[PDB]
């Protein structure tokens, strides 16, 4: 197709799986112009095939990138460059043409709600980075799919990656392959390119087979052209571009302009004993449980969970004014450590086969290990750690990297909704926030109003994890949990919350406020969790049925004395579980006013403001 006048424009002649002719005109462009520039050896168009992929599996197995787990069905295990374990949110930056469409602009000149560069400084970085980085390397073409196929509120992608570890787990994450680009046709996609950022031959030596380039690292996001730019990682949050780039960072932007939402959000539904059905949301920060309570198992007799997704939500008000929401996703990428039959039963049931383990301990009989997973190994079984080393209990360090995952098809999920699919999504009828705080926030409290769930979502805390860069347990903003995720200035974000309220026979859900790492004196964790927030969920449920199970304090609406089903437990300190101080809330609001004064200044809107002062003044009269 393309013009030429010798002959290194048409990349006919290195296509080993596909044809460039048969890819819609558009496709054709954007990976022959990639070709062009990263000078890959071969293409391979992805057909999402399970022979394509087990040939592929096959390969990595054969290069040492990958070994085969023999005590399970179709599983694998991938040991990284400890340099390449996690997002890094300093190295993720969005291309606009005024800082401010972006984030914005910080009082203290520190923006903590996103990374900002110019298209002038990414162009450099960009000629710094890709020309020739594919040399020696196949370019895998990957036709993807966010949102079950038939959805209005599905949207596809092509992703070119020269990593077979993407294209697998691409495979597990999102609908992939030739019955995507038929259903693309002449139509819009998200550019998706990403390079581990080693060309052949290697500069630089290759650590534990794991191509990366950490130095270079650079996940870049440009939505004016419709592009994603990945450079240098190779771990999920920074490769599997259909994830958090796409579906949150690009998504988010969209929603704003077309009038929906995209959010780091889980969605299931819970049945009652008197056969009723309601589809909840939950937006914790990374790493928060919330692939524990998507797929709870509840401990409460004639209760139900279900499970739609567990990370991100894409949600529209309807004509009817209900907020239905999606599952962009295909699969789940869950943090491995943690995870047992006690704390998360239906993923030890879901991880069992198809799935991908990266970074987690091998047992000698061709199993995974890892912190927390809570079962004892027989005499004889040893344990080899994530960094590829003989590892025993007493080793200090942990034999599986603190945020080492799996990467599981969401088909496979016991407990996976009967509408997880539904072109229509489900009608959300609560909207949950919360994250780690070991001192002050309750177990569970309601927002006064939709205004006051939009300030509770503006006002999230929660302590550090491994999902990033950030160590120790420090509590930081993460707003709606989507501090790492903004595609577009927060404060603008908030407006388009609050302008949720005037939309036409709008039946907005109603917002809650979890804490299940609340702490006593000595450390302690004062809630079980885990199967017992079916508890929790249970009154949220009567709420939303408009129970007069609630009593209001200065934060909101708690639970009643004895509104909470507690049988079964008994030990439970309620007093400082429940207990709402004057002195840490004076503390809490102080923070949070000078936090939104500081990182939201001008574009905090009206309604925001007014909440702050409001709770100010509440807790002033306690
Ligand atoms: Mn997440
Ligand atoms: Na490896």
């Amino acid at each position: 197709m393309p013009p030429q006048l010798h002959n290194g424009l048409d990349f006919s002649a290195k296509v080993i799986q596909g044809s460039l002719d048969s890819l819609p005109q558009e496709v054709r462009k954007f990976v022959e112009g990639n070709a062009q520039l990263c000078q890959p050896e071969y293409i391979h168009i992805c057909d999402g095939s399970e022979e394509e992929y087990g040939r592929l599996l096959a390969h990595m197995q054969e290069e040492g990138v990958i070994r085969k787990l023999k005590k399970y069905d179709n599983c694998w295990l991938a040991l990284t460059d400890p340099r390449d374990v996690a997002r890094i949110e300093s190295k993720t930056v969005i291309i606009t043409q005024e800082q401010r469409d972006t984030v914005p602009i910080p009082k203290s000149g520190q923006s903590q709600l996103g990374r900002w560069m110019s298209e002038e400084d990414f162009e450099k970085a960009f000629n710094a980075r890709f020309p020739g980085c594919m040399k020696g390397r196949t370019m895998y073409v990957i036709p993807f799919s966010m949102g079950p196929l038939g959805s209005p509120l599905a949207k596809i992608g092509i992703e070119l990656t020269d990593s077979p570890y993407v294209v697998a787990s691409m495979r597990i994450m999102t609908r992939m392959g030739t019955s995507v680009l038929e259903a693309l046709g002449d139509g819009e996609f998200i550019k998706c390119l990403h390079s581990v950022g080693c060309p052949l031959p290697l500069k630089k030596p290759l650590v534990n087979n794991w191509a990366c380039n950490p130095e270079l690292t650079l996940i870049a996001h440009l939505p004016d052209r419709r592009e994603i730019i990945s450079f240098g990682s190779g771990y999920g949050g920074n490769s599997l571009l259909g994830k958090k780039c796409f579906a949150l960072r690009i998504a988010s932007r969209l929603a704003k302009e077309e009038g929906w939402l995209a959010e780091h959000m889980l969605i299931l539904g819970i049945t009652n004993p008197e056969g009723k059905k309601k589809y909840l949301a939950a937006a914790f920060p990374s790493a928060c449980g919330k692939t524990n309570l998507a797929m709870m198992n509840p401990t409460l007799p004639g209760w139900k969970v279900e499970c739609v997704g567990d990370d991100i939500a894409w949600m529209k008000f309807d004509a009817q004014g209900n907020l239905r929401a999606i599952n962009p996703e295909n699969g789940f990428f869950g943090v491995a450590p943690g995870t047992s039959v006690k704390t998360n039963p239906n993923a030890i049931k879901t991880i069992q086969k198809n799935t991908i383990f990266t970074n987690v301990a091998e047992t000698s009989d061709g199993g995974v290990y890892w912190e927390g997973i809570d079962e004892p190994l027989a005499p004889g079984v040893t344990i080899t750690s994530w960094k590829n080393k003989e590892w025993r209990p007493q080793d200090e360090e942990p034999c599986a990297h603190p945020n080492s995952r799996f990467c599981t098809p969401a088909s496979q999920c016991p407990i996976i909704d009967p509408a997880w699919e539904s072109p229509e999504g489900v009608p959300i009828e609560g909207i949950i926030f919360g994250g780690r705080r070991p001192a002050g926030v309750p177990l569970v409290y309601e927002a006064l109003s939709w205004q006051h769930g939009v300030f509770v979502g503006a006002a999230m805390r929660s302590e550090a994890t491994a999902a990033a860069e950030h160590k120790g347990k420090v509590i930081m903003h993460d707003p709606f949990a989507m501090r790492p995720f903004f595609g577009y200035n927060f404060g603008k974000y908030l407006a388009h919350w609050l302008s949720m309220a005037h939309r036409p026979a709008a039946k907005l859900p109603k917002i809650f406020h979890v804490n299940w790492f609340r702490k006593d004196k000595n450390g302690k964790f004062l809630w079980p969790g885990f199967g017992e927030n079916s508890r929790v969920l249970e009154w949220m449920f009567g709420r939303i049925e408009g129970e007069d199970s609630a009593k209001l304090t200065p934060i909101g609406y708690v639970p009643k004395e004895d509104a909470l089903n507690l049988k079964g437990l008994g030990d439970v300190n309620v007093e400082e579980l429940f207990g709402i101080s004057k002195e840490f809330w004076e503390k809490e609001v102080e923070e949070i006013d000078k936090y939104l004064e500081d990182q939201v200044n001008a574009d905090l809107p009206y309604e925001i403001e007014r909440e702050l002062r409001a709770l100010k003044q509440r807790i002033s009269q306690m």
